[PDB]
């Protein structure tokens, strides 16, 4: 669809984005389905279509809410959830509903849908995830980083499983730009652990207390760092999974280089995933 238009369901053609009056008069809210530091999300209906209605939680998270909306408007593509309508005044966003929901439900979903509970389909799932990262790193709005991914469940929370079994990014609230000398930080609070990239950890030791003003900024390689965790989750433990992990060890090891500049690009990881896929 051209910029500003959407298509879903049995729509053969593209319709303009809905506005405040259409959301106020034509959408019937059905039941809560998610939440949400920024949005409260409701399964809803609009004509024959199930849609998601995301409502701003607190007029204080407002700034994060419009960022995701602006990201959503400019980043429409096969990799992002379809934007249907929005209303800034009401702090609402309308998008295509995906009844399989969060990527977290993958294992639950794959038991009906076991024509696709194979290693081949899971690895293709993993290739779609990397394709999104590659798209975000080369987006209409420049290189964008999927900042809100400090642990596996939270990272998966941000993507949806479509009924065809593609993946799309959904939550784009935290999407800083990397560029000029423009680097980024994922929040203002100290990050800990091994899921975040090591350059996201405080670098100055226990004898220097954390000060965000001293925390050095970083770039889109923090997304590369997290690829093997998402890929491994998607492969799961069905026949062939460990065979695929074996062939992915080294590309995944390059994804965990302590030195960010040594990690591959998303395009490199995708390329290697494809070669491994067709070889097996
Ligand atoms: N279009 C949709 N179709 C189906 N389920 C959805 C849809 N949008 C959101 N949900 C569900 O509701 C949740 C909404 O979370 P999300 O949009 O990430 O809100 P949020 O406030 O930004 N959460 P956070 O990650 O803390 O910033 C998702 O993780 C899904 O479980
Ligand atoms: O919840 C929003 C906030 O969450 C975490 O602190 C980080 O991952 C940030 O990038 C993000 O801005
Ligand atoms: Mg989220």
């Amino acid at each position: 669809c051209p910029p500003g238009y959407f298509r879903m369901g049995r729509m053969r053609q593209c319709s303009r984005w809905l506005s405040c009056e259409e959301l106020r008069t034509e959408v019937r809210q059905l039941k809560r389905v998610g939440e949400g530091a920024v949005k409260r999300v409701f399964l809803s209906e609009w004509k024959e279509h199930k849609v998601a209605l995301s409502r701003l939680t607190r007029l204080e998270m407002k700034e994060d809410f419009l960022h995701g909306l602006q990201m959503l408007k400019s980043l429409q593509s096969e990799h992002v959830v379809t934007l249907v309508g929005y209303c800034e005044e009401d702090g609402t966003i309308l998008t295509e509903y995906h009844p399989l929901g969060s990527l977290s439900n993958l294992e639950e979903t794959l038991q009906k849908y076991q024509d696709v509970n194979t290693w081949q389909h899971r690895l293709q799932l993993a290739m779609e995830y990397v394709s999104i990262i590659n798209y975000l790193h080369h987006s209409p709005l420049g290189t964008r980083v999927m900042c809100d991914s400090n642990d596996l469940p939270k990272t998966l929370s941000q993507y949806l499983l479509t009924s065809n079994f593609s993946i799309v990014a959904n939550d784009l609230d935290a999407l800083p730009l990397v560029d000029s000398g423009v680097l980024i930080k994922c929040g203002h609070r100290e990050l800990h652990g091994d899921f975040v990239a090591p350059e996201q950890l405080w670098p100055y030791g226990e004898d220097t207390p954390f000060q965000d003003d001293l925390m050095p900024s970083y770039n889109e390689k923090v997304d590369i760092w997290k690829i093997p965790d998402v890929s491994s989750f998607l492969l799961g433990h069905v026949e062939g999974s460990d065979m695929v992990r074996f062939h992915l060890f080294d590309i995944h090891k390059a994804c965990k280089s302590q030195i960010p500049a040594e990690r591959p690009t998303a395009q490199n990881v995708l390329d290697a995933y494809q070669r491994v896929f067709h070889s097996l």
